[PDB]
C-alpha cells in the first residue's frame, strides 16, 4: 500500500465540519464521501467502519485538552493561577472548534463494547486525571485554590463552553445571526475564565 | 370527545423515561406506544405529531426552572444570595430528572419552522430573561454580585448539571455503576451551588 498524505485528516475534518454545520453528532458515510470527494473504501481503509472514524475524530479533537492538562505540571515559571487560566482557555478554544465533543464522547461510551467504552471513559471523562488531581491538590495545599472536585470542575468548564458555542451555532444556522466574531469570542473566553477562576480561588 | 385524565401525562413521562434510560434525545412513536401501553392515535390526539409531543415535553420539563426564575423577584424575606442559591438548586434538580433538556431545546430550535424556532429560543434560552436580568442587576447594584452576563451564568449552571448527570447515567447504563445515591446527589448540589456562588459573589 502506497500512502496518500492528507487523506485521513481530510476525512476527519469533513466529518467534523458536517457535525458542526449541521448541529448534529452523527454523519453518514455517503455524506462524508460527497462532501470530502473521497470514496467509500477510504473510510474503511483508514478507520474500518463508522465507529472507527468517530473514535479517531474523538482522539483528534481531544489532543489539545489532553496537552493542556499535561502542561499543568510543567516546570515553567507560571503560577498555579496562570497555569489554570491557560487550561480553561484551551478547553474553550476546543469547544469553539468542536462543540459536539461531549456528546461525541457520550455516544461512543454508550455504544461501544464494554471494554472499549471503559478505555474511552477512563481516558477522557477527566483527561490525564492523575495529573489533574495532583495540580489541583498542590494548589489547595499552597492556599491558592479552595477544595474542589477536579472532575466537577472540568465538567463545569466544558459544559459551559459546550452550551455557549452550541447555542450560538444553532442560532447562527436558524436565524443567520452570525455572532461568533473575534470580539465576541474573546469577550466570552475572558468572562468565562474570570467566572471559573472566581469559583476556585481561595479567599 | 370524552376526556381520559392522566393519558397525556403518561405519554410525556414515557417519552422522558425512554430518553433518560436510553441516553438519547429521540423516541419512536412505536416504542412510545409499546412502553406506555397506549395506542398511536392518542399521540396524534394529544400532540398532533412527534414534533408536537417533543414541544409539549420541553414545555413540561421547563416549568420548574421557569417558576424558579419568577421566584427571584418575589417579595419574600430572602436575601439575593439565598434566592440565587435556590434557583441554582432548582436547575440542578431539573437536570437530574431531565438530563436531555438542553439537547431537546437545541433540536427543536434546529428543526422547527423559523417562527416557531424563534418562539422557543426566545422563551427558553434564558428563561424569563427580563426577570433574570433585573434580579442580577439589582444584586450588582447592591454590591452582592460581581458584574456578570446572566445568559452565560445560566449556561454555566445548566451546562454543568447536564454534563454531570448525563455522564453519571451513561456510566450507570454501561457498567452498572449505580452511583446516583441521595448522598452523592446532595453532595453534587452542595458543591455545585458553592462553586457557582463563589463565581458570582462580590469581594
Ligand atoms: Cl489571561
Ligand atoms: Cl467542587
Ligand atoms: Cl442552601
Ligand atoms: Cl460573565
Amino acid at each position: 500500500n502506497l500512502e496518500t498524505p492528507g487523506a485521513r485528516d481530510l476525512l476527519l475534518q469533513t466529518a467534523s465540519n458536517i457535525m458542526r454545520e449541521g448541529d448534529v453528532v452523527d454523519i453518514s458515510l455517503s455524506e462524508l464521501s460527497l462532501r470530502s470527494g473521497l470514496n467509500s473504501a477510504l473510510v474503511k481503509y483508514y478507520f474500518g467502519n463508522k465507529a472507527g472514524l468517530l473514535k479517531a475524530l474523538l482522539d483528534r479533537d481531544m489532543e489539545n485538552i489532553v496537552k493542556s492538562v499535561d502542561a499543568l505540571l510543567a516546570k515553567d515559571d507560571m503560577s498555579p493561577e496562570a497555569k489554570l487560566r491557560r487550561h480553561i482557555s484551551k478547553c474553550i478554544d476546543t469547544y469553539y472548534d468542536y462543540p459536539y465533543l461531549n456528546r461525541l464522547l457520550m455516544r461512543l461510551v454508550r455504544d461501544s463494547d464494554e471494554a472499549e467504552a471503559k478505555r474511552i471513559a477512563d481516558q477522557y471523562l477527566l483527561p490525564l486525571h492523575r495529573a489533574y488531581n495532583r495540580f489541583i491538590g498542590e494548589g489547595v495545599k499552597a492556599g491558592v485554590f479552595r477544595p474542589i472536585n477536579p472532575q466537577l470542575f472540568y465538567f463545569t468548564v466544558t459544559g459551559a463552553a459546550d452550551r455557549f458555542f452550541s447555542a450560538r451555532l444553532v442560532l447562527k444556522h436558524c436565524f443567520d445571526q452570525d455572532t461568533l466574531t473575534e470580539q465576541l469570542r474573546d469577550s466570552y473566553r475572558e468572562h468565562t475564565v474570570d467566572f471559573i477562576m472566581a469559583g476556585i480561588l481561595a479567599h
